């Protein structure tokens, strides 16, 4: 049961010290349970200071997740926030029956977020912003790599937007920032077809955050921002294709015309990316010859 570390990280978020005896009062708790509670707040990456005898503070205060205010700046479509979740993902994937396009879902904090092919997603809490949203497509798509990349375009544009001004996109989900890993997207597809979009974006937590780069940005304003813009874009991307997202799309490759390697089952290929086709299919040039991917994982390739 999660609700006393919940009601110890709202009283801490202010930034503020609070002793043990008041903690416990507020609470209706022991100094002892007090102590408990903290130090699963810092299983679950909450980084707690402890003033010896006294009592505990953050660091520095952080921003929580509001629900009131990003609600309200919204419209079409309900929005979840969830304090602790196994993942955002799986959150709308147990409720794909009643759900809605463009439903969404914010967690603070995942206890089992996960990327792609089963590895796991970092999602402590607080200190990143984890989103998931719901889409019903009327035809299936035949993969998930157009609907990745209007999500990763969309998201970039975003950061964009909001002072992040180096943000690009690897093809074809990841946001990468200084040729590291920002930002993390999961798409996962069920005639029509059901969808469930999974970003996570690094703020202030190989890897880069948006703070490391300098960039300090409004958790609820982006979550809003980006649930707001996603809607849109996907209802533009259920109308028309990729079509109207191929220009936008030359400006954020991060990899065009650069010396990549592509990871097909088992088999590790080189080659140089240019750019991809209006199926968003990866156009790399292998020995002068351009050959169209639509699966694989891309990465940078250089000893340097
Ligand atoms: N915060 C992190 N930042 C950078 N690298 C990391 C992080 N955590 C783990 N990694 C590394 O990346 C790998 C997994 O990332 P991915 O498969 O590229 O996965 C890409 C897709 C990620 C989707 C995550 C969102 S979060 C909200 C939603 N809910 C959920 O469970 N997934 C999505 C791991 O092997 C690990 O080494």
């Amino acid at each position: 049961d999660n609700t006393v570390p919940l009601k110890l990280i709202a009283l801490l978020a202010n930034g503020e010290f609070h002793s043990g005896e008041q903690l416990g009062e507020t609470l209706g708790m022991s100094r002892a349970a007090i102590n408990k509670h903290i130090q699963t707040l810092r299983d679950w990456g909450v980084d707690v200071f402890t003033v010896p005898g006294k009592g505990y503070s953050l660091p520095e205060p952080i921003q929580l997740l509001n629900a009131k205010q990003i609600l309200g700046q919204l419209d079409g479509g309900s929005v979840a926030v969830l304090p602790v979740i196994d993942s955002t993902n799986q959150y709308l994937l147990d409720r794909i029956g009643e759900l809605k396009s463009g439903d969404a879902c914010i967690a603070e904090y995942q206890q089992a977020g996960r990327g792609r092919r089963g590895r796991k997603w970092f999602s402590p809490f607080g200190a990143n912003l984890y989103l998931s949203m719901f889409w019903r497509l009327e035809q299936a798509p035949a993969a998930a790599i157009g609907l990745s990349l209007v999500i990763g375009i969309v998201m970039a544009e975003v950061l964009r937007k909001l002072g992040a001004d180096k943000v690009r996109v690897k093809w074809p989900n990841d946001l990468y920032l200084q040729d590291r890993k920002l930002a993390g997207i999961l798409v996962e597809l069920t005639d029509a077809a059901q969808i469930v979009i999974g970003a996570g974006i690094n703020m202030a937590m190989g890897w880069i955050t948006l703070q490391e780069a300098g960039i300090n940005l409004d958790r609820n304003t982006l979550a809003a921002m980006l649930i707001r813009e996603l809607r849109a874009a996907l209802e533009l991307f259920e109308q028309e294709g990729l079509a109207p997202y191929l220009s936008r799309w030359e400006k954020l490759d991060n990899f065009i015309n650069r010396p990549v390697k592509l990871i097909i089952g088992d088999k590790e290929i080189f080659g140089i990316s240019r750019g991809i086709d209006k199926q968003g299919a990866l156009l790399l040039e292998q020995d002068g010859i351009i050959k169209p991917w639509m699966g694989g994982e891309i990465s940078l390739r250089s000893a340097e």
